[PDB]
């Protein structure tokens, strides 16, 4: 299977996944701001959304969006904890998770548009503070990882977001249960692997 | 079952799909704005997020998200095509979707802010737009329901969404396959029976 990515973005959460999987993959980077491939090609044609990521499953089938890539991933993976039955209780709350991730990105996501006024920042960052609250509230001390006692994949995603928090030099501290998972999941050899493979520290 | 949900809100989706699995149901009006259930509970209780919808599957055990709460009816219920098996190419395309829908209600969620200006209303109605584009690309006249020959969540969902734009009075008669899917959706018996349900024509 093939990830069409861009460095540090939401398609390094599938990027993990997929290294964790240990699923054979390749990667594709894609320029956003053109929309092109890297051989110079329509990224429109790949996902005529013009995001990443988008997973190549085999030639004429690109699945896009975060919550179905990471379930396709998951549930042809031998990794139990990314594949619940449906639904158990447990995809529920895996789709759940991953479903706040969105909300989680949706916020963030305002930070990076093009001439953002300081005011209008002001209002992006009062949403992000209220969504990393609500996220911190979610997680628990009994729980190793978001879910329980296993690394699922909004693990990955919510890492990701926390990491572009981190990348905007956005204070955290706040949010210890959030941040001690992030350090959990960078800590994770696959993970560290995925990084690399993006050319990321 | 019960769902909590706001009149015309995201939550219609799946008070319709509840409808259509022909599910017993209960129904739980929030009070958005105070936060606050029928009986003058604080509806943060049953979602620390705040947002409708949720559903309690049983006394102690409450969903949230659309996606999750979509596919765990599906999944509860004998209808097929609400119930692909995971993934299948099927679960997947229904789970691209429901992510998609959630790109479409982040867009049209900008148009209900507090104090809009002018200005900043302009751009959200652009990248409704943009969205709604995307949606006309994405559905095919090659097919009866969104995702091929049966109605699936998604379905009920852009249905809602769509409905949203009619509600504001948005022009959308360039995205006449959005429209016919709407059409569509809103002839169901079961559709109906769950807007009259929310005391909707
Ligand atoms: N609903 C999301 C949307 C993905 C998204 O907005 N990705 C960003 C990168 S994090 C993107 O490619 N934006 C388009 C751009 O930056 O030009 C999903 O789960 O796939
Ligand atoms: N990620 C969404 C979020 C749901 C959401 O934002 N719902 C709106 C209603 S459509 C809401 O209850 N907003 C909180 C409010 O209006 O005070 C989901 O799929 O459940």
């Amino acid at each position: 299977m093939k990830l069409y990515y861009k460095v540090g973005a939401c398609s390094l959460a599938p990027h993990i996944i997929l290294s964790e999987a240990g699923l054979p993959y390749e990667l594709e980077a894609v320029d956003l701001k053109a929309k092109k491939t890297a051989d110079g090609g329509d990224y429109f044609a790949v996902n005529p959304r013009g995001a990443v990521p988008a997973l190549e499953v085999k030639p004429g089938t690109v699945i896009t969006q975060n919550a179905a890539i990471l379930q396709y991933i998951g549930d042809h993976s031998d990794v139990a904890a990314f594949k619940p039955a449906y639904g158990s209780i447990e995809r529920a709350r895996l789709q759940e998770a991953l479903g706040f991730c969105s909300d989680l990105h949706a916020a963030f996501s305002g930070l990076f548009a093009p001439n953002l006024s300081e005011e209008a920042r002001a209002g992006v960052i009062a949403n992000i503070n209220r969504r990393l609250g609500q996220l911190e509230a979610m997680l628990s001390d009994k729980n190793a990882y978001w879910l329980g006692d296993d690394f699922t994949q909004p693990d990955a995603y919510a890492s990701v977001i926390i990491g572009w928090g981190v990348g905007q030099k956005l204070d955290l501290s706040a949010y210890p249960k959030a941040l001690k998972l992030r350090e959990r999941v960078l800590a994770r050899p696959n993970v560290q692997k995925a990084f690399k493979e993006e050319g990321l520290n």
